[PDB]
């Protein structure tokens, strides 16, 4: 009853799903009631082969079948499923749809501008993904090679990743906030041979560069042979080198509405996207083919509750895994329409989420936290304008969810009627982790629940490294066995792969993540363990904000360190000491890691001082930044351990009178 | 009576010849007219039903397919047997081999008779394997195009089954054509091989067949080998070294067999040049096509030997001298030589000296044998054939009598065939014992062919019988060509943009009032 | 009693030992030579309705097969299981790591004790899939050959599979070889990449092995990329910027799994050179071949431990020390070192750590042992073992008497395995605990194998026993070479040509009344003109018995209309008809040259005819070359 270790789960009354939600679900639910959900997990742990054959042969369309359900360890890092198989993950995402019903929507595409949008059927994005996949055929791409994507949240993005898939090559897909040098580094570290872009975007009603960053990254992109660019704005200015560039539009022409899509293996790579860990340089994480697409139609199905006449709108850009699991993977292969919005939840207005759900009758919501803050604060007058009774499931993701943002997200979204559904995971996890099931697994708001099939979690202490057994513990968040979706390598780096994932806690997979487990078996997620800092949703790398701070002559050394945020939950604090106008130059700083990195990770704040605190080995010492950038300056403790402990004084100072 | 077609006022139905059912090894394949039209239909109305068991009766397949039809005439995104893996040497050769080495395959009459040949189906499959072992050698590989230069005769047979062999697209080019034509089809190509000969032999005469090669291939950086058979053994012949390389040399390295390629069922077989606008078929389709019309359209059994007096360098020779007669595993006559050598009875020796079963030619040639050779046709022996074949122009009431009588000795059946490069196999022509003829007219719709008459004014479909206007088919069929190289939107506004939902033919035609079409020419 | 095979007369035929079943983990493959002979009989008189259910038993496929036989002798057009569909390595790792990854694989005795290991299946999946992953990144891919420059060790084994993985074929290069010897088989086979090691270690001894590697690429353009495995990591071992590459550093840039590649059943496998010339194995009957021999001749169970002391730079060591016990799923032992090193108990101190039950060895090295290492076998427990082999050579009487009692103790069987590189795998050999033993002899063929004798003047078989001849095989068999790399018509010449409608073997042989083959020695010169078998070297001796001739060569050369034509070139217009005449008296009126070529000097070495065949067709003192090029035109 009462918890002695997990204090966010003491006199928490569990809240049942709806009523209403039940009314609104089409059809009988996937899984009866949670007994079903629990005997169905038990047998994902202890049955892996009995449970997920019949699923993968159910879920997804086979060229080839697959003899070995589930092979390898996390320790030796030789993960594999469904072993023999072969199939394309174009076809389940649109072949198989659009010979059933060809003129079903796929993708609902919700333009920056509302008169710029459009839908495209199932038989509509066949033909496009065919003609595409029919240029970079022609162009010479082929299975085992990379292209990359450079563009914003619209239909050519989806088109893009399902051409490159349907030649059995892989997809990198770099967000369109990116800067030209991140650009750079993502292109040169998987050697991708041709790149999809647009002339310019759309944000906000405002006209972005996009095509000017790839020109000024692809200087130093040797491996890149040919350019494939949309005319988004049709801006007759937008320069094309020739010889490389070349229009979406006029290649697409000559090129027919249908091309075989290629087969591949269940582990040949289905896409490499490149994120920011405690290191300093990008990772390619790598998917594979079967087993990512698997959990992405589970997770979707199961824990979102989708049914065919069902459409989803998640609120996320492809340049994430959200976005590439749920707006993209998720959906298609369940046959079933996902929005794509190109804009922003402010424009034109706060209420564009909401005109979106209404006005094509959207059934399930997917969204950060981030997101519901802002609404919170700046457009809880416009749901009123909007019916919303079409929802019944809304989702959270890529960060803790208040329990005030859960009961807000519940009670002006969802009208108390609606299923919410809470989900941890991450980008090497593939898909869901650990979310409640709609319709079958009642919330505490703030907890994640349990974990999904084929996920065994569990809680090792981190002063001892052991498994804890038994409820109401806290520890580091880690799992015993590898699971379909999850990542299978870092792009020709397995070492950094292998250091990262299974040797910290050899024999589990680590999450980066701590938690806590209640009485009732719920998780209560508690954050990285590991300095990763998340903003708005966008995982970023504080070592990586060091380095873009460094660039700059004028610095000597730079610290940066995260700390809460009202807003985007998290936020970046930049130490920066100077070799020798105050504002002026903290602008120029900032401005530097836009440069480098992007717009989005910027800091928040760059206090400028004398020295950084340091160990008697001369390495910086962010422990103690962390407790000043938190008013926790008084559980510093003994600092005459530092080589410089009177730098501490100037720290305290200088984040008191520059932090605003 | 008609008020349209006048063409149709009062001609009588010609019904086969009882002496066609004498000379046929089995029991036809369709009883009467009437159960053609059953089929017929049925292939019009239920084409996944229809087709679906016919593709699995007559291609072997390496992996099935899932869909029989995909894709409409007005998107130009027409599929046929998605998912399906097949290779169309191994339905050509190797399945023919295992059954029966022995039979004859290719009945080869070269320009002299002293040099003609005859290969096995045991023979085909020693020698694709050894070309195809040679280009596979040279990195020739699935996706890529290999161009063909070549006579009438077995090397040109033997170079396109190769090709395919490894699942590359053979692109053939007319040995008649100038070093300009071969520059252009081998660049919109991007060819990494070519196959041809020191030089040919037409009518006696030598043929400049590698110089002209050369003199174009200076222009098609592309081409890294080229293959050279002997057809004449010359030694004034020059051979770039370290590109050109000679037929017999290679393939004597190389062993009897290699495995074929798998190629998905629209993975493109040829590309043929109609600027030349590159017409490109698939695989699977084009393939059922081939085999279907060569069976129903002229009869044709195990026992049977069909002589298409037709050249590779175009469709004509494609689908019905090669990829019709050797998918069905029956022999081919490869004739390389001209109708008028050593006189105008070589036609007649041929079909007597191998007792042929099936003629196929154009009234081009009829006309040469009319106004030249219509006494060297009772010298010899023409008691062997069944079906008469007329296939690349309209046929005179005139010719189609003369062809009827002198060679069929009014005991044949008379076939016209339509169609054209991109319809792949036939489209309008009657039935061998099925279909009476009326001369002249090409008669009914082959399965899958919804023929139909627009009036070109107004753009909308006639209907009723005795009527004319511009032919178009209302649905896509399995031999329909897919695409033309590299240039879709030419395709598109060629053959599906003129008229939206249906298939511009190019020709204009009328309909009398038993459904017989009349081919009345180009507009 | 025999009046033509005299090795047959007063010899004891001697049962398996009681022991052999004793030790034996289950019931045998087969009950007894009756048994046998009926399984025999089926694989000659209905090869489809035999091979086709084991090559589903022993073999997983990736896609069925449609015709378990194809092809004939006379057409050199043999295939096997078309349409089918595999990947070896996946047979040899792969199914077993799935089934019990901790079972043990490759058991690797290093030249010094003190570097043995032992890799499990499941270690050998996940470091086959890396380098298989570094190659591919490096752009190898079906239809390319790799090359392999590695001693007798795990790399080696490793390197063969990882190749195998993508569907690409492997060239293995004995690490004895020179680095001309090097060249000549990377060129031919033009490969793409070289997998190698800094330095070797045999018998205490370091040896080069780069740096000979190194020697031989200057020449060789084809190889993109070298693979360099630290096994000395001498660090003075110079490796080349953009071209070599460590082992360790990539290897460890890929994961433990990687996707085999599906290929052909008669896709390339390897090619195995011997001029060189390049053998090449298919893949399906090949590894059929392997396990079958394997199992059934060697009598093979999943419990066994097989040490096959040979060199994978060899067929032995292909079929027998990888692909044969890896197919079956047991432990092999790779043997780096030699039998002297640190002293002559090595084997023995081998077969006692890891209880082998199976030992294949050469006469060469039971000769070695036997003359300076007797003493050491009683040393060491050798009852683990029940099958005793004999590969590539005859084994006298003696030793195979010594080889019984010294190392089997009287209680082993022993299996003379007669067979060639050729061959693929075993063709006469005695079924261990099945076909009873006469010394010296391999007794009866194997599945699939129809042994005959022919006259080596007629070619025409030889019916009835007590009889011998030129062994020759009337069909071919799923493991039989299927080409000469690039040069098909060389593998005519040689095996299907000199004999029409029989496998050539170049033995002799004969068969005594019961049915068992002797080996004997090598054919002579056999060149076939229009029928007439001729000697070469009969011929080179008539044209010298000519006092105006000092030296004389003959060689045959391939004739599209003669089969073969001898072209004698000779060192002392009308003279040539006097020596034609020479060699019509004393040989035969069908024996004289095509062409008497007079030259001013023949090449020689320390006669290299090898040069004077490439010659007729389109060392010491090179400069000759010109004027026989010159002369043989004039
Ligand atoms: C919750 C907010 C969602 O919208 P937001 O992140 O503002 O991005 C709006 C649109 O612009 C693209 N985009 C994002 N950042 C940039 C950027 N920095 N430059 C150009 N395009 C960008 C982004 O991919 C989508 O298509
Ligand atoms: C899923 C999209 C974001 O993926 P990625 O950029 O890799 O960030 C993953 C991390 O976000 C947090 N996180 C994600 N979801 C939640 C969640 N539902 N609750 C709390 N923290 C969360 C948690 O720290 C995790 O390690
Ligand atoms: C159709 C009538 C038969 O005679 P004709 O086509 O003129 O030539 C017969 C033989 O010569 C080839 N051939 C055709 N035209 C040329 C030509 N112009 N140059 C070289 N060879 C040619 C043709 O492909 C076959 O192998
Ligand atoms: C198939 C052989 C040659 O193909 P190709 O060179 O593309 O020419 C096809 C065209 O020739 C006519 N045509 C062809 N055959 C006939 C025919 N049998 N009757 C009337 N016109 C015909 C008709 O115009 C058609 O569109
Ligand atoms: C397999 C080992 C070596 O293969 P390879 O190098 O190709 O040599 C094969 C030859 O070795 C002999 N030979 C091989 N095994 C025996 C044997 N068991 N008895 C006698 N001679 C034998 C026999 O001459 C044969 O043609
Ligand atoms: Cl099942
Ligand atoms: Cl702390
Ligand atoms: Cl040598």
């Amino acid at each position: 009853q009462t918890h002695n270790v997990v204090h966010e789960a003491n006199g928490v009354k569990l809240r049942e799903t709806p009523k209403e939600f039940f009314e609104r679900q089409p059809n009988k639910g996937h899984i009866h009631d949670v007994n079903q959900y629990k005997q169905m997990y038990e047998q994902s742990i202890k049955d892996p082969q009995g449970f997920f054959g019949p699923l993968a042969k159910e879920l997804l369309s086979w060229d080839h079948d697959f003899h070995t359900v589930k092979s390898g360890t996390l320790k030796n890092g030789d993960a594999a499923w469904f072993l023999g198989g072969e199939l394309n993950a174009s076809y389940n995402c649109v072949d198989r749809h659009a010979f059933a019903n060809p003129d079903k929507p796929a993708l609902i595409c919700e333009a920056d501008d509302e008169k710029d949008s459009h839908i495209l059927t199932y038989g509509d994005l066949l033909r496009e993904v065919s003609k595409v996949a029919g240029v970079l055929q022609s162009w010479g791409i082929k299975k085992g090679d990379t292209v990359a994507v450079y563009l914003p949240m619209n239909a050519q993005a989806i088109i893009a990743m399902l051409a490159i898939a349907r030649l059995g090559a892989a997809h990198s897909v770099i967000f369109a906030g990116f800067s030209a040098g991140s650009i750079k580094d993502r292109v040169n570290d998987a050697s991708c041979k041709a790149l999809i872009t647009c002339d310019e975007g759309k944000r906000g009603g405002r006209t972005t560069n996009i095509k000017k960053l790839c020109d000024e990254a692809l200087v130093d992109c040797p491996t890149v042979e040919k350019v494939l660019v949309y005319k988004r704005t049709n801006n007759p200015e937008i320069h094309l080198t020739e010889g490389r560039d070349y229009y979406w539009d006029v290649e697409t022409a000559k090129f027919p509405g249908y091309l075989p899509p290629v087969s591949v293996n269940s582990e040949d790579p289905l896409f490499l996207l490149y994120t920011s860990g405690s290191t300093g340089t990008p990772k390619g994480v790598v998917h594979s083919t079967a087993g990512y697409l698997l959990g992405a139609a589970l997770s979707t199905k199961y824990i979102f509750d989708i049914h065919p006449e069902d459409i989803l709108f998640t609120a996320g850009d492809v340049g994430w895994i959200t976005g590439h699991t749920y707006a993209l993977y998720g959906p298609l292969l369940l046959g079933v329409p996902t929005i794509i919005f190109e804009g922003t939840p402010a424009y034109p207005d706060y209420g564009r989420f909401w005109q979106i759900v209404e006005k094509h009758k959207a059934t399930h919501f997917y969204v950060a936290p981030t997101a519901l803050r802002l609404l919170r604060k700046a457009g809880e007058q416009e749901i009123a304008k909007y019916d919303l009774s079409s929802l019944r499931t809304l989702g959270s993701v890529g960060e803790p969810i208040s329990p005030d943002i859960w009961e807000w997200y519940n009670e002006f979204v969802g009208k108390n009627q609606c299923h919410i559904s809470d989900t941890y995971w991450q980008t090497e996890s593939g898909s869901h982790l650990i979310a409640p099931l709609a319709g079958v697994v009642p919330n505490k708001p703030g907890s994640a629940s349990y974990p999904f099939f084929g996920i065994d979690a569990a809680l090792i202490d981190p002063v001892t490294g052991v498994e804890i057994e038994g409820n109401d513990a806290e520890g580091v968040l880690a799992i015993k066995d590898h699971w379909p979706s999850m990542a299978r390598t870092v792009y020709k780096n397995h070492t950094k792969y292998m250091d990262t994932y299974m040797n910290p806690y050899p024999g589990y997979y680590f999450t980066g993540d701590g938690a806590a487990r209640d009485h009732d078996g719920y998780y209560w997620i508690r954050g990285r363990v590991d300095d990763v800092v998340n903003v708005s949703g966008h995982r970023l790398s504080t070592a990586e904000i060091e380095a873009a701070l460094i660039e700059d002559k004028k610095v000597s050394e730079a610290a940066v360190v995260g700390i809460h945020d009202d807003i985007t939950g998290q936020a970046v604090i930049a130490y920066v000491a100077l070799k020798e106008d105050s504002e002026g130059l903290r602008k120029e700083l900032v401005l530097q890691v836009r440069k480098t990195i992007g717009p989005f990770a910027a800091p928040k704040s760059v206090i400028i001082v004398q020295d950084l605190p340091k160990t008697r080995s001369g390495k910086i010492m962010r422990r103690i930044l962390r407790k000043v950038s938190s008013n926790e300056a008084d559980q510093l403790g003994d600092i005459s351990t530092l080589s410089n402990p009177q730098s501490v004084e100037g720290i305290i100072s200088a984040f008191g009178a520059q932090f605003g």
